[PDB]
């Protein structure tokens, strides 16, 4: 797999999204990696609907929190319209799937990668864009303006956010506060320091669609 994968630079990564006061990054989170599943099985870059995700998942808790895995689950078994016939609202709303008519897309199923190792997870994401979780609590990480971030934080993970990417000394992370949060949304966490957990915990749950 080469020294560094950045997604974006092939095409297959879209704006960055801003979720505002909705805890909506779950749905965020798998958005972007079916996005990116699309453009590399299809070659069609298109954006799909977070709102869909956030008032059709009845696993998932709304704005109140849910779960990567079951948005990507739902997906599979039913799935996903276009961002731009079903909009994002930053509250949660009646699932109106049905009154916005065929689905735009779907995939066949969705896999986790081996928890609590760097390698597995750098395979997966030179393959795809990939969903995983970290601490996001801790004024260090929200106050982030730019460079490898090397913490401070512990592993109590509390936000979903897409690696899309790395490079020697780190892993390339689209989160969804907007623009004006990091590295024009991104953040360079570091990488290889023999830690399983990985730093803020980012090793913990990794999860991405298959299509085939």
């Amino acid at each position: 797999i080469p020294e560094y994968v950045d997604w974006r630079q092939k095409g297959a990564v879209t704006p960055v999204k801003n979720q505002g006061s909705c805890g909506s990054c779950w749905a965020f989170s798998a958005v972007v990696t079916i996005e990116g599943i699309i453009k590399i099985r299809t070659g069609n870059l298109n954006q799909y609907s977070e709102q869909e995700l956030l008032d059709c998942d009845r696993r998932s808790y709304g704005c109140n929190g849910g779960y990567p895995w079951s948005a990507l689950q739902l997906v599979a078994q039913y799935g996903i319209h276009y961002r731009n016939t079903y909009p994002y609202e930053g509250v949660q709303r009646y699932c109106r799937s049905r009154e916005k008519g065929p689905y735009a897309a779907k995939t066949d199923g969705v896999r986790q990668v081996q928890p609590y190792n760097q390698g597995a997870l750098l395979y997966s994401i030179a393959n795809q864009p990939v969903s995983v979780v970290l601490q996001a609590a801790g004024k260090d990480f929200q106050l982030y303006r730019g460079g490898i971030f090397v913490g401070p934080c512990g592993n109590k993970v509390d936000h979903a956010v897409a690696a899309v990417g790395y490079g020697p000394n780190y892993i390339l992370i689209k989160n969804s506060w907007g623009t004006g949060w990091g590295e024009n949304g991104y953040i360079r966490i570091k990488r290889g320091t023999g830690n399983s957990y990985g730093v803020c915990g980012l090793y913990t749950s990794s999860f991405y669609p298959v299509k085939n």
